[PDB]
Parts: C-alpha cells; structure tokens; sequence
C-alpha cells in the first residue's frame, strides 16, 4: 500500500539490493548440483557449478542472515535454463553456472532449482518484505559456431522444450550472422556476436514474440525487477518498445541495464538511454569513481562531489540510478592487505546517497579477488558481526524511513580531500553524512551549515565507524565538532509532510491507459486530483490513492515529454516530477532503411516524422544519427525505432552536421505500422 513497501514493484529507491551469483551463495539442495565435469567439489575450478541455488537463499532468508543486514531486494542470476555442455576454453573447462548462455528462456535452470523452487522463493522473500529482480539476457543464446555444429550446443533456442532453432542451419534468421564485434562503435556492438555468443535477432518477429512471452512468464510468477544483461549491445529502439510492452501490461517493474563505463568515462549514448529508453542503468560513473576515492585513492572527496553534481545534472531521474561499489564483473572492493574500513566507508556512502543501492554478495565479509572468475568465489562466511554488516544493518532501513534518503536532493555542505560531508533533504526531512577517509588524521569541522532543526543529534551508526555526535543550533548552524580519523557519522531528522510532495514516479515512460506509481509524502488519504500537464484525471482515472502513494491511469494527452504533478482533495498542489515520457500509444519496433542517401564527412542520416517517437518533425529532435555498416552499408543508412503500433506514420529523412540541415525531396513517406508484430520498411532518398 504505501511507497515503502514490497508490493511496489516499479519503484526502488527505498530499497537496498542485495546482488547475488546464485551458484556462488548457497547449496541449499545438493540434490539438483550437477554431476560430472560441470561440478567442481573441492571449488578449485572457478568455471564450474559449485551447487549454489534459490534454496540455499531461502534458507539465509529464514534463519535471518539477509533480513538481518535489512536489505530489502535480491538480484539473483539469470534464472532460465542454460545449456548443460562443459565448454573448454584455452585448456579449461567452463560451464553455465553464471547462467547467462540461454537455451529455454520459459524454463528453469535445474542446477538452481525448478519452478516451484523458484515460485517459493518468490514466496518467501514477499512474506519477508523483500523484492526479487532476475537478470535477464536477451542478446543472445550461449557459445556457438556457424561452421561447427559440435562445438558448445550451438546456441540452440528452444520454447519450451521446443526447438526454434540453432545457430548453424538458421533459416528462420533467428540470430545474426554478422561475425563477432570488435567493440570499435556501438553499430558493430549492437548486430554482431560478443565473442561466440549467438547474437539474437530482434527484428525477427518470433523472437519479439518469444522475449515478450518469457518476461511475462517470469514477471507473471511475482518478480518485481529486471536488471537487463548488456544493453549496449542490443537496439535502444528495441529496448524501448520492449520494457513499453511491459509497463502496459498486467505487471509493471522497476527496470535497469548494464551499460559499462570505465573509470573517468562520460558517455553520450549512455545518457541518452538512460534518460529515454524508458530503462534506467547502473550507476558506472558513481562506482568508478567512488572505487578512485576510497578504495584505489587515484580521487580525492573534491571530485567525487564533482562527479555527483555532474551525474544530477546529466541524469533525469536520478532516484533510479542503481549505485554500486562493484560487482560480479569488477575486482572486489576488498583489496588483500587493506584496511575493512574503506569498504565500511564506501559502503555508508553507498547507503545514504541517491539511486537504488546494489550490495555485491560477500561484501560484507571483505571477500578478495581480481578478474572475472576470482572475483566470485564461494560465500566465506555469514558472520553477522562484521562491522560491514552491522553497517549495512543500521543504514539500510534509513532508505524506508527517512524520506530524505530514497528521493531527496543532494548537497555539499564540507568538503576535504579527505573529508566529505553532505546533506540529503526532502521538505521537512533531512540526513546529513560525514566521512573521513584519512586513516592517520582527525579532522576539525567547524562552521558546518544544515537544514536539521535545533537540538542534538546522535550517530545512527553509534559510533560504529567513530562517529559522533553534534549539536545543531539555530539557522541549522552546526556547533564546532571533530570527525575522527576514518571517521563516518550520520545525522538524520524525519518529520511528517503536511504538504503534497511527489518523491518519484515510476515507471517514466507510458501510453495512455498505463498505470503509474507516484511516491512521496503528503498526499492525503481521500483521492484527489493527478495532473499530467495541465491534462487533469479524475477519480476514475484514480487507481489508488493513500498519502504516500497514489496509483493512476495515465489519460489521454499529446506524446512527448510532460510535467506530473499532484492535487490533493483540498485543491493543494505539489511539486513537479520533471519530463515524464508519454508515449502516442502502444509501441512496435520499426527498421527504417534508406537508399541512396550519399553525404560529405561530418553529415549524418537522422529521420523526422509526424509522432513525438519521431520528433514531431523538430530536426532537433530527430532520430539518429543512423547506421550505415553492419544491417546495411553506406550509401544506405538503417535505424531500429519504437514507434506506435497500428499507426499511419508519416516521415522524411534529414542529413545535418552544422547544422546544415538538409530534407528530403518533394512528399512525405507514408507507412502503417504493425499492430503488434515488429517491421521493416524501406524507402530511396
Ligand atoms: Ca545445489
Ligand atoms: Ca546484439
């Protein structure tokens, strides 16, 4: 019922997240392990099946190890069935146990469990008021060779037990044949093969169908989450009418994508998907840079704020980021002959800071290792008395609590290269959060401003991190305190709203007749008014409405971006939540191609139409610019683009650079989109 709790799927920032390598965490049942080659007993092979399934996580969520921590969601491996072959690469053996080399996506990996073991982990993660996001891997298949059917499984799909077919013999043009990626642009990462991984082909209807199928299978069994597997490498206008078909239907979710960024890397492309697939991402720029500051020391507390304020100005809904310190693909945060209290440090950081926080499973026990196979060894220990655990413990619930946290504002208010103090504040609530990273150094701060009311304020850690306390007069006006060395410390203030304030609205993206979430406080317990725009709806239009959370419909109004915002039953107004993407109706994936379309150095093909997914015909909001090297070859330029189905679309293509923007000859285009199936369609310049 309200934004806190487990049955809102869509939105997360209240949440904390708990990333768990299934295989790696549990061995709750050693009858579904693997036999053979596929298993490593004495875990010398980090390739190998070590028996890790959902079992073994009920069981932590039973005896209490992962409530105890007070983590809130799990992310737990690709659940599907993967193939069962034991592939050797350069000498050594490798298996599925990662899970992402597919084989049934409307089946269960058995090594993890079957559907009712899935179904009762479900099951007792809801009763325990945790939610349960999969990754979900929809590039491709698994390992594979065209011209070796023996090698791998072939990157065989099978629906249900039944083949679709291969990736040697694929008549169907069920995967793309494209040859393997050189990572040089994001085209060729997007239609070619990740390694020998068989690349899927999206633009073939059966696999639109069949993708959109699974997801409901899975989503129809309770999961609350999608975390998407490389979504850098598929079509953003695929990804859009994809996560578009899922928001209209019976279950919408919090949905987020793996686009990996390197240390001191922006990336364009990256923002824009952030900000208009209608998926929101990992949070890279943050976990690289706070890996710089606290854990590498290559960054002081100066440019980790720098990094903050840039990633708000960049991002449009910056309570979606999922934020991390590392993960399955990284090497451990714990480096062999280091301090814990880094980790400590990093973590507290993690949990009091914007976003959805995402927890590598071990992290908490300061486990090692570098590279891809180290990096994700066997659980060590669930020793609840880490001070990392007791961490995550006493911060954690703070996200459901204290509005401030899950969707208010950030703001510098000290800064050191050692030292970093911030403030979280959202109408009366407030956190502010104090770190030392010097381990030989205290530091004296005096003349610390915040927005807490008078009085005294105790660490909510309690000293645990050698934390303090500090007394707050008037004007917010901190009295002159000392922040130990390795100091963190954090001070919070939660009061009630008596004013409509909308913390976040999920999911950003929809048509008309989708149900969003709006969260926050204040909204009263009579339904009231939801406004998109100046578009009104109505208390039919109310799906729901209590004071933290209001369910509604989205109504009938242009396409494009739009302010949501509220009106309780007394007629008082809140606060706007910023450029809510609403979409002309429901969305088919397009392929727009276009021959003889010649252009000079530093002009690109972009196209324009007559719908807001095609930029209204503003040149500015065109689409583009357009592929012209992999599907097709230049002079013909080739674009994947969600578009509304069923719809009589009229288009022209543009060349700009200069911008000398540059139309197309005499009369429009004209096509009608599919109703459901995805398309293509081709036209000369
Ligand atoms: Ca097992
Ligand atoms: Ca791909």
């Amino acid at each position: 019922s309200p934004d806190t709790s487990v049955d809102n799927k869509v939105n997360f920032s209240t949440d904390v997240i708990y990333q768990i390598v299934t295989d790696r965490f549990a061995d709750g049942d050693r009858t579904n392990n693997p036999a053979g080659d596929a298993f490593s007993g004495d875990r010398s092979n980090l390739k190998l099946y070590f028996g890790g399934d959902w079992q073994g996580i009920i069981d932590k969520i039973n005896d209490g190890y992962l409530t105890g921590m007070g983590v809130t969601a799990l992310w737990i491996s690709q659940p599907v069935e993967n193939i069962t072959s034991v592939i050797k690469y350069s000498g050594v053996n490798n298996t599925s146990y990662h899970g992402y080399w597919a084989r049934d996506f409307k089946q269960t990996n058995d090594a993890f469990g079957d559907f009712a073991d899935f179904q009762n982990l479900i099951d007792t993660a809801h009763a325990h008021n945790i939610k349960v996001v999969i990754d979900f891997a929809p590039n491709h298949t698994s390992p594979a060779d065209r011209d070796n059917p023996g090698f791998a499984e072939n990157g065989a799909l099978y629906d249900n037990g039944s083949l679709l077919g291969a990736y040697s013999n694929d008549t169907a043009g069920l995967f793309h044949h494209n040859g393997g990626t050189d990572f040089s642009t994001i085209e060729d990462g997007i239609y070619k093969n990740l390694i020998d991984l068989a690349d899927i082909n999206h633009n073939n209807n059966a696999m639109d169908a069949y993708f959109k199928s699974a997801i409901d299978l899975w989503l129809g069994m309770g999961v609350d989450g999608i975390r998407f597997d490389a979504v850098k490498h598929m079509p953003f206008g695929w990804q859009k009418s994809f996560v578009s078909s899922i928001y209209g239907g019976d279950h919408p979710v919090f949905t987020f994508g793996e686009w990996y960024l390197g240390a001191d890397q922006t990336d364009g492309d990256n923002i824009k998907f952030a900000n208009e697939s209608g998926m929101n991402l990992l949070d890279f720029e943050y976990a690289q840079e706070v890996r710089e500051v606290f854990r590498d020391k290559t960054e002081t507390m100066k440019d980790l704020y720098e990094v903050l304020a840039s990633t708000e100005s960049q991002y449009d809904y910056i309570n979606n980021m999922v934020t991390f310190i590392d993960n399955h693909d990284m090497d451990r945060f714990q480096v062999a002959g280091s301090g814990t209290r880094a980790t400590e440090q990093a973590l507290a950081l993690t949990l009091t800071s914007r976003g959805v926080p995402a927890i590598y499973y071990g992290t908490e026990q300061y486990m090692t290792g570098d590279g891809d196979p180290n990096n994700r060894a066997m659980m060590t220990s669930f020793n609840t008395g880490t001070t990392a655990y007791k961490v995550i413990q006493a911060l954690a619930p703070l996200r459901k609590s204290n509005p401030a946290i899950a969707y208010g504002t950030t703001t510098e208010r000290w800064v050191n290269n050692d030292v970093l103090i911030i403030e979280r504040k959202f109408g009366s609530s407030a956190a502010l959060v104090a770190i030392n990273r010097n381990s030989s150094a205290a530091y004296p701060i005096s003349g610390l401003l915040s927005s807490l009311p008078a009085g005294t304020y105790s660490d909510v850690l309690n000293g645990l991190l050698n934390g303090n306390s500090i007394t707050v007069g008037s004007g917010g006006a901190v009295t002159n305190f000392t922040l130990a060395a390795g100091g963190t410390a954090v001070w919070q203030y939660t009061a009630p709203e008596t004013s409509p304030a909308i913390g976040n609205v999920g999911p950003t993206m929809g048509q008309p007749g989708n149900i969003v979430t709006i969260d926050g406080r204040g909204f009263g317990g009579t339904a009231g008014t939801v406004y998109f725009g100046t578009t009104a709806v109505t208390g039919s239009g109310i799906v729901s409405w209590e004071d933290t959370q209001i369910k509604a419909v989205i109504p009938k109004v242009a396409a494009g971006k739009t302010g949501v915002s509220v009106k309780t039953s007394s007629g008082t107004a809140s606060n706007t939540f910023k450029s809510f993407n609403v979409l002309t109706g429901d969305q088919v994936t397009m392929r727009f191609l276009v021959n003889q379309a010649n252009t000079n150095y530093g002009t690109n093909v972009y196209l324009v139409g007559n719908a807001a997914e095609l930029g209204s015909w503003d040149p500015n909001k065109a689409i583009g610019p357009m592929y012209n090297q992999v599907i097709a070859k230049y002079p013909s330029w080739y674009y994947d683009v969600s578009v509304p189905a069923g719809t009589k679309l009229d288009f022209k293509f543009i060349k700009k650079g200069g911008g000398t923007v540059t139309w197309e000859g005499g009369g429009n285009h004209t096509y009608t989109t599919p109703a459901s199936s995805v398309g293509t369609v081709t036209v000369d310049w």
